[PDB]
């Protein structure tokens, strides 16, 4: 069985991942964000940081690829740089630059379930104001809305191409797991 | 047969490359400048346009790879990325990144060449045929940058004699006998 955890920043994908570990005993494919060399100054300077940042994702996410429950995917990377092309932080020569790289140099890759935790943007953000990563504090509310937005988008446009399963990420967490292990167990 | 055609900038690969399609009637691959969306700003400002630059490098080579004359291959794709991290151009981190994503990304996705031609050239002739061929773009650079390139095409050559099966080729010589040279050693192979 191979889990997708689906969702935006502060929809608590790495939370559920370790619940649903503790159930079935599944390894959990993280990349940190400790390791990621461009984090401490993404966030500072988006136009500066964006383009660097979107392709070491993509890398680290491939090398990864070479029973899993996989916190994020890499169907979900190319979100954040519409999102950032969305708000100018990347024009369109970057941006197809990296599309097509996507579909011609990064892009098996099938998951027997893709769990959305659907978030409302109020509370992702609380979520993240409570981690507290001092890098994410520094973006406005604008960046995260607009990333919910373009989260639920991805999943309204793939809704019958991948085996989805949405949660209510607003319910508390062994509500939700339950839900979940319920739905795996049905399947 | 799958030819592959390697040298530094004004080595004269795509002269050479045309000169054996002509003989062989093999196709050509390019990359063609004119249709490279950074190319324009790259040479203004190395320190912004290297990393965009290359990735957009290894992005176009791989899709040309998805009886063949290569004009510059996907192994000389790094030497750039080198030269530019070398003259503090880029960063170590953006030269891990791409480094890194080079092997993981681009490499693991055949490329076997039956010759890699080795138009080995003086730096003086190759920023002549630079100055001659009149690219606007090319010519706002320094010296320093194509002595930095051909040292480093010189190296790449050296440290991977053994592992391809290079021929090399004298481009100080002119065209005839270059192409003589080359079609003597296809000929006998
Ligand atoms: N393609 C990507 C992937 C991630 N990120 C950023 C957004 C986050 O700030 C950080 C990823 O953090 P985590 O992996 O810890 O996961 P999340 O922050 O999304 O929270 P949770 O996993 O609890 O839902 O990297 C990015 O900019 N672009
Ligand atoms: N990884 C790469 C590959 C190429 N280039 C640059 C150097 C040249 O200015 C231009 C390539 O132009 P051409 O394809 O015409 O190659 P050359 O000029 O090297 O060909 P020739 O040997 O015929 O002079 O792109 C680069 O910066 N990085």
């Amino acid at each position: 069985m191979k889990i997708a955890i689906f969702g935006t920043v502060g929809a608590g994908k790495s939370t559920i991942s370790a619940e649903i570990s503790k159930k079935l005993g599944y390894e959990i494919f993280k990349e940190p964000v400790e390791e990621n060399p461009y984090f401490e100054q993404y966030y500072k300077d988006l136009k500066k940081t964006v383009f660097k940042m979107q392709i070491y994702m993509l890398t680290a996410r491939s090398k990864q690829l070479k029973n899993i429950i996989f916190d994020r995917t890499l169907l979900e990377d190319p979100i954040f740089m519409k999102v950032n092309y969305d708000l100018n932080n990347v024009d369109q020569t970057d941006y197809n630059t990296y599309i097509d790289f996507y579909n011609n140099v990064v892009l098996k890759l099938s998951f027997d379930i893709v769990i959305y935790l659907r978030v409302s943007t109020k509370t992702a953000i609380s979520r993240i104001k409570k981690r507290g990563r001092s890098e994410e504090l520094l973006i406005g509310e604008e960046y995260w809305e607009t990333l919910n937005k373009n989260y639920e988008e991805f999943y309204k446009q793939n809704v019958y191409d991948f085996p989805f399963f949405v949660v209510d990420a607003e319910l508390d967490v062994k509500t939700q797991i339950e839900l979940i292990m319920n739905k795996l167990n049905s399947i």
